[PDB]
């Protein structure tokens, strides 16, 4: 470990990996630190769902997700236990216990918010949905020139999509996917369009999908190496980055202070360029701990000297959720084209279809699958093949239905009674609302309480804004109830409901982007450079300043790409001596 | 991947690794196949609880455990869901769905039995408790000579303890450990002995314990390499081993049939020596799939030609559990040596003691931690330091109390109401019973249903034997109730209970050891060699033929070491070429 | 059911359970105010909550 | 079979039933308010010894029914409240409200 690099990156998630891919590739000497450790096998920072065992037992993956999500702010617990033994030691008060945050108002929280600390960040467990934002959801990169704006976002998104390997074809031959996609297409004919969710993923076989991750963007191997003998890159896991050191003039960062969690050693790392990609919460923490914004409970009678908008205007999406059990009508439609001679299990039972006939409602590939399934598994009462892939359907946000939608299956922990229902019948519904940025909605850091790494403890002051955000979120709930009913009734145990605030993990706006610090109430410019500072950049959904419903990571990655172009045009790589 | 090795080992768990360590170390050319994949970080097969994140958030580790335990046999679900919408597709029967096993009698199951498929096996997540068995629990290695049988066990256990890095001192200065330890010592003085649970672990610092695993036994790195230039070892993950091929005389194994899960191709591997260490369930499955024993529902009219004891006499321990909240008296005792003056938060608050005073009930190291906690955290109402490690107490199995005990804390998922109780108060109680081997208790494999790897579906036919087993299980429950009340009353939500059968994962006897196949109703001899076969060996808790209550892995490793002694005397390593 | 139907709790302390999955449009409390016959005199930690 | 064991509780001056001077109940009467904890010392030790006694004795008949494991019930669920207007020979000496004929 040197202590002088061209570029240092804090965080090895997909956004840090975007900076790495761009800057390592352009010849800079790059160090990346991550407070977490390598834990996706030999492919560093790769998707943990890409093991044969998880793709045969997908519902177990929920435990992997839960195991690495650590709650950001947990209020003091006031649940009464009054059935202790009289001999057991007992509290007279609900005192600060069990890592709870006494700063946290339990009624103005994002109780669902959590962070992950592993190499690869949240991309070792994420669902891989990467839609583009339309204009109404998207920050402007060019003022007063809609077409120029559009072109710039097209070029960045196309590049981001290549890095993630985003595609809309990985589920094209799923019977369940096509069953739901065709029905919803028909029902909303002339009204809404439906398609496959854009997914960062490559199919490898009929039973295996390689989901993308940080590793997809950048493999995280130390360079130089055999395949990259001219590149320079070092990854340092289990290193807590704690502060960037400002010069007295607040025009430049002078070092990054770290704490190696294994040796216990604390160093200053020097670089030309400092990039913070630790996530929407921990970027803000690192900044506040370095003297940006304001530490402690917001006090608007003492406004901060640097980045007064830091940690304000935070946005988190409303999320509604249910599951359905496919209608009888749709299930019967699956076998619409079959002629069924006789009795299942009995001697002459035949299921047959005429290939390429024109009364056929289904393509030959479908009918053939359905045929072999009903013939080979005569004891099974459903026409859907056992190994048929999940549905992955969306109708994308539009002015007339301004929410993102996913009609699909991701890993789920079904109750015993729910496991009574055959999984081929189940569809998840998740609709995601956009939230108006409001100055009163804040993430702030305690000047007294600290987290597990002895950093200032994150505290939320959040409610969904009145007005359009709240009206739309409720409109969105109704829309899910109306559309889901076209496919089947609600699965008992998974009835329509709003999820705990922040459970969705799409937090944005914590260190938001804009053209002008003061006029646009922002912290970085469109190159993702911190105002006033020559050499400090932030990446991640924390940059997104708009109200958006679609999943934000592709948009953050596009911004990181743009940011790297500024870096390449402004900093010269060291000579590789 | 070569076609020919000196030794092939199926499974990379701690037992497979024992064979690797011994045989690789002796110069054999070894290959090891594991159906699961590398996912423990850079240390292959290492304990997943060794990350800084899990040592700061230990309760989250329960998710890691649950994420890799897949249920062995799940009976057909007969739960009634009668609140579906009329439009949803509804079953007329409880048909075979969701991977359930229709062979399984739901009232004769080990429903809690589960298996792991990852490199390192269950040792990536285990609790690391490695007690020796006393004579009462332990199979004979030497007949008609108890002193020599004793000496042989002592030699083998001592070596197995060195491989696991077993110790009894990693918690010696925890306040909570000593508080429970000393109290129980006093309460049972002259009746039972208490000590630390022997743990396979090394303490690296006050807040970090490096738990041992397969990796500790053998690092699983391909050889030759720089540190072992003369050794030969290859590990092949994601390879399902499917059959060992018998010669027609049933006297030798001729090869191992594998299914490469990534390419999807099937191959044969040849070796001089075939060692099966895939765990107590999958060793038996592999053997049955290879023509040993009997496929299908067992039928005495038609006893198997080979190993008629395979899959019979299986044992699983009864397990009772509760948690307690520390008594007021014990908590108050923690600060008994203190002089407390003034009131908290005020300038005159004073907590002091006299180091070395004869009247002190506690040692100086304890008092100083207590003083510092109370002075530095005057708002906290407890005298136990925040970072005080877990208790790890046991009274080992004896004839007057024939169960193993653990009075301790391992990762746990506390309900919201339980989280109301400060964790420093909570102690886990787990008592483990021994189970008499009975011919009627069986693990068998379906001739019709297959598992997720297309192998015969395991099915249990099990009940705790009447007589001694059942009596001692209920007496064991009573003892937990009596002993635990000495420390504190029950935690609501974790009241005394038997755990689902097999949740304990201490399954034994599925391929059991003995001196004589017929007389001792067994499958392998004391060298772990399958009767009749020159070159086939079985390692794991499946070998253990006795009723035992202590945790079995250390005993299984000891037998593996003895097996390797036989191999080294009877086979010659190929020349290094 | 008969027993339960006629046992009226003597003193129920103010309820502090958090419901944070209400829809954004629903009216929502900024404090745990005295609601639903609860007794603000009652310390929930020194009660006979089962008295009826 | 159900098992219910009932412990005795030492009368202590600090354990009180009192009535609010502001809050009223459904009949517009002063709202009852408890200030109660099981006394330390004998009451508490005997409660936990009673729990253990139930565990030991019940095992002679059979094991616990899942969902009805050994537990303390919520304070006052038992409805055996006494001492709120207690009897003694001397109002002052016996700290009481009624005499042995129950007259105030
Ligand atoms: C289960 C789940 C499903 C999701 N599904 C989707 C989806 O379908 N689509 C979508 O767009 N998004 C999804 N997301 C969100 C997505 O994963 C995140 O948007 C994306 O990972 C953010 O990238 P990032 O690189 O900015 O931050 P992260 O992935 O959070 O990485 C930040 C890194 O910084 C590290 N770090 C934190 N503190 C320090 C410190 N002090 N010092 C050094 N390092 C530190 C952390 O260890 C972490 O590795 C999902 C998330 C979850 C977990
Ligand atoms: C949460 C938990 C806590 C535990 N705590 C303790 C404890 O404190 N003390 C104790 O003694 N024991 C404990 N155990 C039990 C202990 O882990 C096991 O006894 C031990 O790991 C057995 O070692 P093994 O090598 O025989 O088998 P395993 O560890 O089971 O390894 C078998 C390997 O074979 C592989 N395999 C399976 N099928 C195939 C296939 N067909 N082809 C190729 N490979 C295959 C599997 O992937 C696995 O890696 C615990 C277990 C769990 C999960
Ligand atoms: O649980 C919340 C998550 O669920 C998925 O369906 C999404 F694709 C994500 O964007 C999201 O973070
Ligand atoms: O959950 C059951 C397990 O719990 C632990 O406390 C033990 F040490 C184990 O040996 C066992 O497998
Ligand atoms: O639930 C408490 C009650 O339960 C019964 O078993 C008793 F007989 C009563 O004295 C008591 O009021």
């Amino acid at each position: 470990m040197d202590i002088k690099y061209d570029v240092v990156i804090v965080g090895s998630g997909p956004i840090g990996c975007t900076y790495a891919r761009e800057l390592v590739g352009a010849g800079y000497k790059v160090a990346m630190f991550d407070i977490g450790e390598i834990d996706s096998g030999l492919k560093i920072g790769a998707h943990k769902k890409n093991t044969v065992e998880y793709q045969k037992n997908i519902d177990k993956f929920v435990n992997v997700i839960q195991g690495q999500l650590m709650s950001v702010s947990v209020p003091v617990n006031t649940l009464v236990v009054d059935t202790l033994s009289p001999t057991s030691w007992q509290a007279s008060t609900f005192f600060v216990r069990n890592g709870s945050n006494p700063e946290q108002d339990p009624l103005r929280n994002l109780s669902g918010q959590a962070v992950t600390r592993v190499v690869g960040g949240m991309s070792t467990a994420w669902t891989c949905a990467t839609p583009r934002f339309d204009r109404e959801q998207r920050p402007l990169l060019v003022k007063d020139d809609a077409d120029a704006d559009d072109a710039e976002w097209d070029r960045l998104y196309t590049k981001a999509e290549s890095y993630f390997q985003t595609g809309t074809d990985q589920f094209k031959e799923s019977i369940r996917h096509n069953l739901v996609l065709n029905k919803l297409t028909e029902e909303y004919k002339g009204q809404r369009d439906f398609q496959q969710i854009p997914l960062a993923a490559t199919r490898r076989s009929p039973t295996f999908v390689e989901w993308s991750s940080a590793n997809t963007v950048f493999d995280l191997q130390n360079r130089p190496n055999t395949d990259a003998p001219e590149e320079r890159f070092n990854l340092f896991p289990a290193v807590a980055c704690e502060r960037v050191v400002r010069n007295a003039l607040n025009s430049e960062i002078e070092s990054l202070h770290i704490h190696d969690l294994i040796s216990g050693d604390r160093f200053e790392i020097k670089a030309d360029v400092y990039v913070l990609t630790a996530g929407a919460v921990h970027n803000t923490q690192l900044l506040v701990n370095s003297g940006f914004g304001q530490l402690g409970r917001p006090n608007p009678a003492n406004p901060p000297e640097l980045l007064p908008s830091l940690g304000s205007y935070i946005t988190e999406q409303s999320l509604v959720f249910c599951q359905t059990v496919m209608s009888t009508e749709l299930i019967d439609s699956v076998k619409s084209d079959m002629t069924i001679r006789g009795t299942p299990g009995e001697l002459t039972y035949s299921v047959t279809y005429t290939p390429g006939a024109s009364t056929n409602k289904h393509p030959d590939w479908w009918n053939e699958k359905v045929k072999n399934h009903m013939m080979q598994h005569q004891e099974d009462p459903l026409p859907i093949p056992f190994e048929d892939p999940e549905p992955q359907v969306t109708t994308l946000f539009q002015p007339s239905h301004p929410w993102h939608t996913q009609i699909h299956r991701d890993a789920f922990s079904y109750g015993a009674v729910q496991q009574s229902i055959d999984s081929r019948l189940i569809v998840d519904w998740r609709f995601f609302g956009r939230t108006e940025p409001k100055e009163e909605n804040k993430l702030w850091f305690s000047d007294k309480i600290t987290d597990a790494y002895n950093m200032p403890q994150p505290t939320f002051d959040f409610r969904f804004p009145a007005g359009r955000t709240s009206k739309e979120a409720e409109d969105m709930m109704t829309d899910m109830c109306v559309m889901s009913a076209k496919i089947g009734g609600f699965l008992p145990g998974s009835l329509p409901q709003f999820m705990e605030p922040g459970l969705v993990l799409h937090l944005g706006g914590t260190h938001r982007m804009g053209f002008d610090e003061k006029e646009d109430n922002c912290c970085v410019n469109t190159d993702s450079r911190v105002f006033g500072f020559k050499n400090l950049f932030l990446g991640g959904c924390g940059n997104i300043p708009t109200a958006y419903g679609a999943n934000p990571t592709l948009t953050a990655m596009s911004l990181a790409i743009k940011s790297c172009e500024y870096i390449k045009q402004n900093f010269t790589p060291s000579p590789f001596t």
